[PDB]
């Protein structure tokens, strides 16, 4: 029953590996690890089933999550077995009942502490591979564990964190706004005591951008993103580090007496403030609204943004070659720029003569403003209405995921200050192994009432 | 059967404070308190069980009607007894049946004129901390009744006033708008007709500002709103009351021959117009509007303008440190506003040439441009959407709420006009109580056709 | 069973006035008028019993099209009588059945040409008081009727009709494009040919002008209609006749040697060519398009406008109080049109320097602008999508109904053309009365195809 | 059993003709054509039932997919017969199964390489006088079919052209943008190395123009297009073939001498950049965007574009003929264009004061702006969202149905390169006829897996 194959994927896990997520199959997978497990029990008390793991370290439980196996995942996580002879194996329990009342205990045996590979580690820090990563959270130990988590510690650090980024903002931008005009860089210092504030805002935001430049840096040596994942997955900290990028190059070109800094700074300045949208995970609401703005902006801006490209730039075009020039609107750039302001609501139908036909002008003009202001932007504001009536569940989902990926990387950073003082569950006795010992376990009381069963 | 725990309440009261309205708890707690009820009376005739009182003086009913317990309330007051050794418990009767016409009786016993704590009176003034208050008021007596009494007398009061505030504000516009000019207040007075006119508005204007004041104190005395229900329930209440703060300070400044009253005064009289939106809530379909107005303004707006301003400042701030200016652009509160004429579709593009890299102004103004104009906007119109087609009742239900609330008002404010002359239902002979005696009782006639039952 | 009560009402009569269109009501109302009139039938074979009439005039059938009761008269309309005693009585027939295919006779007897009070007139010529007068023509004899009418006849004299307004709008727009302009009316003629056909346009347009004028007149004399149905039902008939009396106002100022006349010819001008949407339900989706145009107009402008007034009005107040004007924006009718300008994508944030606090002025316009323009718009747009979403089905059977009036109207007016050649169905005979003659009824056949029945 | 009619219709022809997709109807018709062909076999076994054609040369199976009969098609294509006596008339074989898995395979008698009609050239070439040509490809064998065709080697083809378009597109606009202007055309050479780059230019430009001229013609031969499919369907090669018009027309006014050439050169231009969008086809999202922009184009825009266009040139008289004009803008043109400009929101309440009546100007200009700006825009932006949530399924459905077009006719002009080098499936055989050989025939697998069954 322990044997393992090749890859070393033993029975259970080769189950694992077949479900694909059906009804009918998570029921019939469901119910033969069930007869396996309790079929081995009997057979082999004193060995360990699940603690097996495949050549890549995987257990069962491991390898559902990684999998986005959600059905074999929930079974797992929710098992129980009112067996006499082996109720070791089942992970929840009900501490007593009161009646309508009762009290479940859940394992957490590799749930959250799991050295190498726990399940929420393992599901949070995913790949966007599996096809329903969002839904995994949602089973009923994790999502309360999390928000115990959320409620007990990490709420204020995340508040803390947000206040400082705050400060530095402002330094930054009260900093940039008092910058010398008269010569070129480096500015001699002045006795003069606001010179002596400017100079300590500027090392402040320099030290807050090399921060930023080596968070970056661990964090894509620690999490190892594929390719892909760095381009679907990791935006927030994309934006970071190119804000840091612009930052750093800013100080690099302002002791290389180049007077072209100020550009780079003030694209970093604008990046931070538009990056304080990141802390609206914090609270439901603005969390939920920021991811339907980063679905807005993948799907229909992209789109939308396209075909609107393609038509000015012919409309452009075919403008710019009619007009003769014989001020000076024979330019791309500035033909460009007067019909993207019919888009704007500021696009005048006269603005230029130099031309030899007016009714091509005219009917040119005509074209692109039904083509572009009456047909594709009414028709972008419906398809933004269709998106949001479809993505009010997924927008939820993704932001609890999130929460969850800062609530353990805060609780991964504060190892030093607490490694193990801030740990979820208590310790339980729940019973007596079939050796006759104790059974102690990191259990998590739950609390339902069930007026039906009585 | 009467006795009372620590806290005083009854078996009937611990029942009522079981419920959690779930329809299986509600089926039990009805048939339990029926039981209860019917046990009682057999065992103890004389004794009345409802009529005892906890050591709030909050009754079985008034108890459910405050904590939001919309099943238990239901059931109570449509309460009927078919058994003939027990009728009197009932609270719904049949007058007589012509066939598929039917008439009922409502009991009215604490629904309407019941001293201390009327069901009504409760219903209204609740504090929102109870989750459904909007929906108690449809149960079939409450709402028939309040409809009665709004079309029976409230109506022309109603009607009255919104004509009486009407006069107020033309008056007070008329005189703010042929203010004098030259000098410091106060202005002397001359012999001129029009300054009579104009000195007359002037006080009639005063004296409607104090009575506002004066009433706005008196609400907040009466019903000791707590500081959540201050902060979200009593709008109008608020909104009057600093209408008359601005008015009063107005006059304090006109006084003390200062020029500002005049800022005061605006503000006042602007405020003014906007609150005859309260007199929407006479007319049904205006007063949902207004509702979903209120609810746009708390929920859509709040988000967007959140975002908006962090887009808007951190975007201006960048754009001034661009600007050099070696007119004079380098303010930051000219280039907010710059950018905000973006938003109404007025932006100029071109707005300064004091810079050194165009290309970086150009760049931010376009993103600023598309995060704001082209997303923000359309994708807000969208959130508006989906919250309208989610709010068509919860707005009618508030909508009879704040209907039902001026009719209190109302009601209590005219008692020396009527103590209770306008009295609902009538008073009518009922059967007989178990003593031998009559039963009269304030009931509330209804008529009901059933072509089922036959 | 021929007895009359004091309003001359019969049994079927009662049973009529008794319908409610309850699912059960109608059930039941239909068992018994089958009942009574079967009972009736073999009682007094010689009687008929749906001949009588009440004491207004109005048979069974009649009174329940004119009452709403879409229940009864779709019984009545489709009632089939298996029973070989009494088969007159019923009023569809099967002509016969190849298989799948059947051919089924509706009888017309009062639908279509009954001398005083025929159904279709009746249901057509509603004053809407009814609760269902969209629904009644959906049934399966008056719908088909209806359209073998449009697609007979009545389409071609519409196209022609709508030729004909075309050519006069043409006319008046040239003729009042030309006007004289030196000196007072009336205007000497001139021997040259464009006056003459200045002259002659001028003509025909007034002609045109008091044509509307009289049938406007008969129309108002022939309907008699009630004040309500004035306000809500006949809106093409009162903007015609505007028009008209626009028209017939101006030629009297132009002979009376006042100028003003040429603003009422423009109103009349610009009323003409919007009223030629009338002519949009010739055509099923122009025709909903326009219905849609109608009630959006009716409901969502009607309340935004209000509302939008009271805001513009009191800030328009606010502003010009704080104008000092010490060009001229001191006016109350200037600041509401520059105010106004805002809300149409053309507004100025600078647009007087004549105050004393930039402060208050610049809040005051910002509020507003947050007000009206970022709210109550896009709330608007919201609130249409909403309507759209909801009257998809309301606005097709409007349009229905537009179509069935102007189908009665062009029947009627042509009498004189053809009083009887155009005819629906065509005489057949049916069977024999119980008296052994044959049974010639004006039938309108029908095919169905049903693979189920076999 | 082979007898044919005066059309030539044998029975299964007859059935054919017969359904109309109902249900019912196609459920009976499959049952009768199964029992027909078993009863056929099982009398002529020699004999082919389904290879007899009509007079037109369709066979039952070609003209169910002619006629839009989807569910005999559907029934067709998937027949399984599995008689011991009569398993060749089947048309889905299981080649095995492995338990959960199985393999079967489709026949491709005719779906594919029929030398005449083939189903698949028959569905895309139609002329959309079937009710649902859509629906016909969603079938299984179909679609996966041309998804093989596509991903084996149509998509570099389409990616070559659109390659090319591009390049012949910028082409264009650099020898167009370079275009002298010193005199008339034809522009005598120079020895200049950039003249010789622009004279390259526009050689390839015509050459471009007169290859999709010809391609174009010869798409009209071929597929013989009626009047209807002219308007209706084939939109995309209209534009082609105009923009090539434009362009010829452009050559022969610049050898005639004649210096308007530039005009037509710039319209093809235009709709060059345009056509382009044709190519968002061979991608999902863009090519279903594409669709809903045709949509609303055909039917929003339409209709919206009719009244607005009512109403402004009803506005634009009426105020033209209110001006005096005693700069110039008493002109049709320029008043329709300043009244145009409202709707971008650029709108101009005082652009002249040539009149006698200033309240009669502002009153129209108002009501033009709010039946316009306010109602009509708000009212397509909400059409707009409706049309968006209505056709979400039938643009993926007309996407797949544009994608199988570009497939055969790719396949069809690459005959040269292979002839049939690329065809789909592969030879298998199947089992053996009754007369005892072999069955080979050209199949497609596919691979389903199915748990329920086991
Ligand atoms: C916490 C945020 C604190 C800063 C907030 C806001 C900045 C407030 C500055 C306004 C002062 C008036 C402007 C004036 O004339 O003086 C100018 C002097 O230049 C400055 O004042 C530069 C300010 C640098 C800020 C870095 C904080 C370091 C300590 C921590 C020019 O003369
Ligand atoms: C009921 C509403 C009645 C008021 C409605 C409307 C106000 C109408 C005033 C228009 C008059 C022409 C302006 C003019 O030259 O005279 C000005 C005189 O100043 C005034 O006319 C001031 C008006 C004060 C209104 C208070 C009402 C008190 C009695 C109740 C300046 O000279
Ligand atoms: C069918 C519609 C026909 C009209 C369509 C269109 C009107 C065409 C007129 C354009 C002519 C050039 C303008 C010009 O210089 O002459 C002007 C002469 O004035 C006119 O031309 C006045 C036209 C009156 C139209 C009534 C039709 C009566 C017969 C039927 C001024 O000199
Ligand atoms: C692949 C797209 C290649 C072209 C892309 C882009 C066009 C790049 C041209 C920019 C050059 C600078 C402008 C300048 O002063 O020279 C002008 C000379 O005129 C031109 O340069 C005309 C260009 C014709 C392009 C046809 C390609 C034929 C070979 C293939 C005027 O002096």
């Amino acid at each position: 029953i322990s044997a393992r194959d090749s890859v070393g994927n033993t029975v259970l896990h080769a189950l694992v590996e077949v479900a694909d997520n059906t009804v009918d199959n998570t029921k019939f997978v469901t119910s033969m690890y069930n007869e396996i497990l309790i079929l081995g029990a009997k057979l082999h008390p004193t060995l360990k089933l699940e603690e097996i793991t495949n050549r890549k370290g995987l257990t069962p439980l491991a390898l559902a999550a990684s999998s986005g196996k959600i059905g074999v995942l929930a079974y797992i996580l929710q098992r129980e077995i009112h067996e006499p002879e082996c109720r070791h194996l089942s992970r929840k329990f009900t501490e007593w009942a009161y009646g309508p009342v009762h009290s479940s205990l859940y394992d957490l045996s590799c749930i959250d502490t799991c050295e190498k590979n726990s399940v929420l580690e393992v599901i949070a820090y995913s790949s966007s591979e599996t096809p329903n990563r969002h839904d995994m959270l949602l089973v009923e130990p994790l999502n309360r564990l999390l928000q115990d988590k959320w409620d007990r510690f990490v709420k204020r650090i995340f508040y803390f964190n947000f206040f400082v980024y705050c400060l530095y903002m402002i330094i930054f931008t009260a900093a940039a706004y008092y910058r010398p005009v008269e010569g070129l860089p480096p500015y001699k210092l002045k006795n003069t005591v606001g010179d002596y504030f400017r100079v300590t805002g500027e090392i402040l935001s320099v030290s807050g951008g090399v921060y930023f430049f080596f968070r970056g840096i661990q964090y894509f040596l620690q999490r190892r993103p594929s390719l892909k994942s760095l381009f679907v997955d990791s935006y927030s900290e994309i934006l970071f580090f190119v804000q840091s990028l612009f930052m750093l190059v800013s100080v690099v070109l302002y002791f290389s007496q180049r007077k072209e800094y100020v550009a780079s700074m003030v694209f970093s300045l604008a990046m931070g403030w538009t990056n304080m949208l990141y802390y609206t995970r914090g609270f439901q609401q603005m969390g939920i609204y920021a991811v339907m703005i980063e679905k807005m902006i993948l799907r229909d801006l992209c789109r939308f943004m396209f075909v609107y490209l393609v038509f000015l730039f012919g409309f452009s075009t075919a403008v710019v070659t009619l007009i003769e020039d014989g001020n000076s609107y024979n330019s791309l750039y500035s033909t460009c720029l007067e019909l993207f302001k019919f888009t704007i609501g500021m696009g005048d139908l006269e603005f230029t003569e130099n031309y030899d036909f007016k009714a091509v002008f005219i009917i040119l003009l005509l074209a692109y403003v039904i083509l572009t202001y009456i047909l594709l932007l009414n028709m972008l504001i419906a398809l933004m209405g269709e998106t949001v009536n479809k993505i009010a569940q997924e927008s939820k989902n993704i932001w609890k995921l999130q929460r969850a990926i800062t609530i353990l990387d805060t609780e991964k950073s504060f190892l030093k200050c607490m490694r193990k003082a801030f740990r979820s569950g208590k310790l339980l006795q729940v019973g007596f192994t079939p050796d006759g010992k104790d059974d102690y376990r990191w259990c998590f009381r739950v609390d339902e009432v069930n007026w039906t069963t009585w």
